[PDB]
C-alpha cells in the first residue's frame, strides 16, 4: 500500500559537526552504508555512488568527484560545493558536469576526519523533496558501533530498515589515480 516518498524531515532534526575543519574534511571517502527516502525497488542510479573526493580550492568551495559502479563500466560526475550560512553546510554551485536542475543542501552531520562521517543530502526534483544520508569511511570498512549509530540516526529521520544498505567493498573505479 506504499508511498513513493518518505516525508522530507524538519532541518532541525538534522544537526552539524561542531568546529568544522575544511582542509581536514578533504580528499577520498568510500561508502560504507546509505540511506534514502525513496522505495529501493525504484530509487537505484544513487546507490551506484561508491566513493567521493573533496577537493578543498583556494576560494573556499570544494571541486567534488563522485566515482559510480556498473557490472561493465565506471560513470564520473563533478559539481560544485559553495559554503552555506554555517561551517559544514553547503549549496550546489553553478560549475557542472551534468546539465540537470539547480538544486541541492548538504550538512556534515558528524565526523573525526580520519575514520568516519556521515553526511544529509537534500534536492528538489519535479516540485517534490528528495533526501539521501551516506556513512563514509577513510577505509573501506567501519566498526560495528559506528554502523549501528548511522542506523539510528536514519530511522530518527523516518526511514526503515529495508531503505538502509551497506554495499560490498569493491576495487572497480574507485582506487585508480584519482
Ligand atoms: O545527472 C544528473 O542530473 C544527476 C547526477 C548526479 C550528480 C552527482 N551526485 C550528487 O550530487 C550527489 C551524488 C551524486 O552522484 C548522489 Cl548519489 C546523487 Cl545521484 C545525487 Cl543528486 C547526490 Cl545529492 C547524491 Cl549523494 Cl544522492
Amino acid at each position: 500500500s506504499t508511498s513513493d516518498l518518505i516525508p522530507a524531515p524538519p532541518l532541525s532534526k538534522v544537526p552539524l559537526q561542531q568546529n568544522f575543519q575544511d582542509n581536514q574534511f578533504h580528499g577520498k571517502w568510500y561508502v560504507v552504508g546509505m540511506a534514502g527516502n525513496g522505495d529501493l525497488r525504484e530509487d537505484k542510479d544513487p546507490y551506484k555512488m561508491r566513493a567521493t573526493i573533496y577537493e578543498l580550492k583556494e576560494d573556499k568551495s570544494y571541486n567534488v568527484t563522485w566515482v559510480w559502479f556498473l557490472p561493465k563500466k565506471c560513470k564520473y560526475f563533478i559539481n560544485t560545493f559553495v559554503p552555506g550560512s554555517q561551517p559544514g553546510e553547503f549549496t550546489l554551485g553553478l560549475i557542472k558536469s551534468y546539465p540537470g536542475q539547480t538544486s541541492l543542501l548538504v550538512r556534515v552531520v558528524s565526523t573525526n576526519y580520519n575514520q568516519h562521517a556521515m553526511v544529509f543530502f537534500k534536492t528538489v526534483i519535479q516540485n517534490r523533496e528528495r533526501f539521501y544520508i551516506t556513512l563514509y569511511g577513510r577505509t573501506k570498512e567501519l566498526t560495528s558501533e559506528l554502523k549501528e549509530n548511522f542506523i539510528r540516526f536514519s530511522k530518527s529521520l523516518g526511514l526503515p530498515e529495508n531503505h538502509i544498505v551497506f554495499p560490498v567493498p569493491i576495487d572497480q573505479c574507485i582506487d585508480g589515480s584519482a
